[PDB]
């Protein structure tokens, strides 16, 4: 493809190297494509960027339903889906451009809206998990989205900030936090 | 001194222009110093920028150690920690350099592991908060270590992807989260 071959070689680039490292001028080089390609569909370089964001949120929204499953209970799915947070390949790599791409952008003002309808997106999860829980008394959450906005916050921290020592150390913490968080809910 | 000078000049340049943009040269020039004094003292660039943030370090811990006598009981210092990681960090100048500097030198483990000890520090105010609030039945913990790096982590999560709400809303979640995790640790 190539509107889909330029989003996949972007992605590993901003992965690899961080979001301003990371030209349009390079993506083409290994991407083989004029520099008005790059236009049509995508408008700004912060286009192309949201846009594999989106593309990242939807994967991994979608890995975790067809994985859910394992999780009988809400409390279960709450600790599942931050320990997964972890492990998977989709969205949470991306963090770190995140970070960048908000300092160089925060000055504009279509930042603050996508940067935040895709917020959306990425507290669902946690909305679902709460408010199903409400619906089962598995718990009694007066402010879902309140909940719900500190818990993906929290945990996208976990795991950034501590995005080094053995992968195993980081599933242990997670599950302490997911242990401590959920008991202090009620 | 002129080892101070030079930290000193370091650090405002690289407030106005970021890292990657500051040069050694300007260093030397505006701090009348030479590039063998700037050799002898740091070596590199990155380890001039790691021994400002050390000395950042210092001064934070420094104010912490004042502003904590505000809060009587250790729940109260827990609060008030994480208030001001959250508040200061809106106009923290260096803040800038730091994501810059980070987002690009989080691959070296020689840059990496510098900058683990540095966490460790900051990670160390939990961990002084936590012990002093089990030797006064404020809380139960038997995993210390544990629970510091994650409330570290957590708080850090909840302070870096929310920018985009307004200061107020901002502080009312990492209020919630204070009481949350707190709750949850009995
Ligand atoms: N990585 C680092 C190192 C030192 C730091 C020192 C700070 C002092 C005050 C403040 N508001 C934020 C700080 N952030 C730091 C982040």
């Amino acid at each position: 493809n190539l509107k889909d071959k330029i989003l996949g070689v972007a992605k590993e680039l901003f992965i690899k190297n961080g979001y301003n490292a990371t030209t349009t001028g390079e993506i083409v080089k290994l991407s083989e494509s004029s520099k008005g390609n790059l236009y049509y569909h995508f408008k700004t370089k912060e286009n192309l960027f949201l846009e594999i964001l989106n593309i990242e949120e939807s994967k991994w929204q979608e890995q975790w339903k067809k994985e859910q499953i394992k999780c009988k209970t809400n409390r279960e799915k709450f600790y599942l889906y931050n320990e997964l947070s972890l492990t998977t390949e989709y969205y949470y790599p991306l963090q770190n451009a995140i970070i960048e791409f908000y300092t160089e952008y925060y000055k504009t003002n279509s930042i603050n809206e996508k940067m935040n309808k895709l917020e959306n997106k990425y507290i669902d999860a946690y909305h679902v998990i709460f408010k199903e829980g409400n619906l089962n008394g598995e718990w009694s959450i007066n402010d879902v989205n309140a909940v719900s906005k500190i818990a993906a916050n929290a945990v996208n921290g976990i795991v950034t900030f501590t995005h080094e020592q053995n992968i195993n150390e980081r599933i242990k913490l997670m599950n302490k936090f997911s242990q401590i968080f959920l008991n202090g809910l009620s």
